[PDB]
């Protein structure tokens, strides 16, 4: 039931998307790197609970790399939500549950803020509200091969596994990732965190549950816990850190299907 296809929305982004299952829609928005191979394992498990799961590579990244620059430069949470709604329209996805980590978490919050009608329920994980110190070196590195190396060693710091779950993403996926690192570095950390709608009025326009990785240092996403606690957004930790769908696919699937059926 795992269909793979491509499609172009009228904003010019030539997406690569995947779908599997039948039931209510559950969309898995990738993180900054925009590689939906990271959803390959848990997507089948989420679909096996009776849901149509949709995922895709993000504009300018991986197999969605055929996109205009603005879609991967000076990126805001509102730009990304605009792009996610466009493919959602093209796939007749009327309303869905949205997952998003990091930059994808900004996207879901922007979806709740500006497209609440379209979200049955949102789940955000480790959303950046500020520019993190260990990201600053990556910001405006002109050599793209140095940028990829430096970016890739900041990202594996954020992955919470050192025994192959990162490696078995494949060599094709890690090749696509190698081109993605410099493009993400130059478009996201200097532009997406300030745009994240964590406004008190913006978080309640739709159901939202919030998570942080159980093993990341408290100071990193402390703002996420305070923001979520100050506005009765349900908050919880998942295993691992920044990529729980990569390091803990089964527990991640149970969380996703638990939170979606709770609003069905």
């Amino acid at each position: 039931m795992r269909t793979r296809s491509n499609i172009t929305t009228k904003n010019g982004i030539h997406w690569y998307y995947e779908q599997e299952g039948s039931g209510p829609h559950v969309v898995l928005i990738p993180d900054g790197l925009g590689e939906c191979k990271m959803f390959d394992k848990p997507m089948s498990l989420i679909a096996n609970s009776g849901f149509t799961v949709t995922t895709f590579d993000m504009p300018g990244m991986s197999r969605s790399s055929e996109a205009p620059p603005e879609t991967y430069q000076e990126i805001t949470a509102q730009k990304l939500a605009s792009y996610v709604i466009s493919i959602c329209d093209e796939l007749a996805i009327d309303k869905a549950t949205f997952w998003g980590c990091a930059s994808g978490g900004c996207t879901v919050l922007a979806l709740v803020a500006d497209y609440p009608t379209r979200v049955r329920n949102a789940l955000a994980h480790e959303v950046p509200t500020y520019l993190m110190e260990d990201l600053k070196p990556l910001l405006e590195m002109d050599d793209e091969a140095v940028s990829a190396a430096m970016s890739s060693n900041v990202v594996v710091g954020s992955v919470g596994d050192i025994e192959g779950s990162w490696q078995e993403l494949g060599e094709e996926a890690h090749a696509r990732l190698w081109k993605n690192y410099p493009r993400w570095a130059r478009g996201y950390p200097g532009y997406i965190p300030q745009s994240t709608p964590v406004s008190k009025e913006d978080l309640i326009k739709a159901p939202l549950d919030w998570t942080v990785g159980a093993s990341t240092p408290t100071a990193r996403f402390l703002d996420n816990i305070v923001t979520a606690t100050k506005h009765n957004i349900p908050f919880q930790t998942l295993p691992g850190m920044h990529f729980p769908y990569v390091t803990h696919p089964e527990v991640f699937a149970e969380y996703v299907v638990e939170k979606t059926r709770k609003y069905l």
